C-alpha cells in the first residue's frame, strides 16, 4: 500500500519541509504550488509548479479563482504525480489563493483516480481578519466536497497551547503532529500484521466526511486507559470523537498485554461511539515493547 502527502500552497509547502526535515520515510513527499520560488526552497522528492501562464510563477496573491484555474490547466501533471497511490494525504493552509482553490482540486482527482483521499487543512488565525477567514470556509467546504474524509485543524487552536514565550516552529510543530499521527497510524494498521489491513482502512473511511487519527502511548498501571485517552485526544482538532459511526482501532503490547487492558481501552472509544458503530477491532503482541502499550485509533463519521 503506497502513501503519499501532497503538500499545496505555501502552507502546505511549509508543512512537507517541515516534516520531511524531521524524518518521514516510506511515504512519497509531493509539493505543488504556483510560487516556483516556494518550490525551489522545498525539499520535496517530486514538485510541481501549476498555473505558469497565469501567475509567471507568482503566487495567486490571495485569489482562489487562480489557484482553481491553476490546478485544472496541470490536471495532467497532478494526475502522473499521483498514480499508483493507494491512499492520498493532501495538505494545505486555507485562506490564501493556491491551497483554497488548488488543493480540493489535487484531492478530487485523486479520489476520482480511485485513491483513499484525506485532506488536513488549517482554517487561519482570527488575527489575520474575517475576509481571509471567510475565504478559507469556502476552502474548507470545497475540499469536504472532494475528499474521503477531512481533517480540520484552525490556527487559533495553536494559541491555547502555547505560552508568550513558545517559539513559532515548534507551535507550527505541534500542527504538524496531526498529520504525522494520521500517516504513522496508517502505516503501522498496515504493516504486517494486525489481523487489520487496508481493506479495513477502506471501510471505515470510504466517504465518511470528518476524521480523527491519533496514536496514544503509555505505561503503568492504568496504560491501557491512559494510551487510549492520549489517542482520541487533541486539542488541535475541529472534530470531537462523540458520536463516531466508524471506528478502527489497533492496541500494541508485548507479551504482559491483558485481555481486561484491551477491553479498559475499547470500552473508553465505544463509550464515546454511537450505538450504531461499526468497530474493527485489532491486538498485535510485540514483546519489544516491553511495559509499554500503543494504542491507535481513527475514527470517522
Ligand atoms: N499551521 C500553519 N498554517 C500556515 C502556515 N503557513 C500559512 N498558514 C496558513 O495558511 C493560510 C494560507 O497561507 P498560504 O498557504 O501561504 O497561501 P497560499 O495557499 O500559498 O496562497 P497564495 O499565497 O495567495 O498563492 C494562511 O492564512 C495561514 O493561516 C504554516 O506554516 N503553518
Ligand atoms: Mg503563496
Amino acid at each position: 500500500a503506497t502513501l503519499k502527502v501532497i503538500g499545496v500552497g505555501g502552507g502546505g509547502n511549509n508543512a512537507v519541509n517541515r516534516m520531511i526535515d524531521h524524518g518521514m520515510n516510506n511515504v512519497e513527499f509531493i509539493a505543488i504550488n504556483t510560487d516556483g520560488q516556494a518550490l525551489n526552497l522545498s525539499k520535496a522528492e517530486s514538485k510541481i509548479q501549476i498555473g505558469e501562464k497565469l501567475t509567471r510563477g507568482l503566487g495567486a496573491g490571495a485569489n482562489p479563482e487562480i489557484g482553481k484555474k491553476a490546478a485544472e490547466e496541470s490536471r495532467e501533471q497532478i494526475e502522473d504525480a499521483i498514480q499508483g497511490a493507494d491512499m492520498v494525504f493532501v495538505t494545505s493552509g486555507m485562506g490564501g489563493g493556491t491551497g483554497t482553490g488548488a488543493a480540493p482540486v489535487v484531492a478530487k482527482i485523486a479520489k476520482e483516480m480511485g485513491a483513499l483521499t484525506v485532506g488536513v487543512v488549517t482554517r487561519p488565525f482570527s488575527f489575520e481578519g474575517r475576509k481571509r477567514q471567510t475565504q478559507a470556509a469556502a476552502g474548507v467546504e470545497a475540499m469536504k466536497a472532494a475528499v474521503d474524509t477531512l481533517i480540520v485543524i484552525p490556527n487559533d487552536r495553536l494559541l491555547d497551547i502555547v505560552d508568550k514565550s513558545t517559539p513559532m516552529m515548534e507551535a507550527f510543530k505541534e500542527a504538524d503532529n496531526v498529520l504525522r499521527q494520521g500517516v504513522q497510524g496508517i502505516s503501522d494498521l498496515i504493516a504486517v500484521g494486525a489481523n487489520l489491513d487496508f481493506a479495513d482502512v477502506k471501510t471505515i473511511m470510504s466517504n465518511q466526511g470528518s476524521a480523527l487519527m491519533g496514536i496514544g502511548v503509555s505505561s503503568g498501571e492504568n496504560r491501557a486507559v491512559e494510551a487510549a485517552k492520549k489517542a482520541i485526544s487533541s486539542p488541535l482538532l475541529e472534530t470531537s470523537i462523540v458520536g463516531a459511526q466508524g471506528v478502527l482501532m489497533n492496541i500494541t503490547g508485548g507479551e504482559s498485554l491483558s485481555l481486561f487492558e484491551a477491553q479498559e481501552a475499547a470500552d473508553i472509544v465505544q463509550d464515546a461511539a454511537d450505538e450504531d458503530v461499526n468497530m474493527i477491532f485489532g491486538t498485535v503482541i510485540n514483546p519489544e515493547l516491553q511495559d509499554e502499550i500503543v494504542v491507535t485509533v481513527i475514527a470517522t463519521g
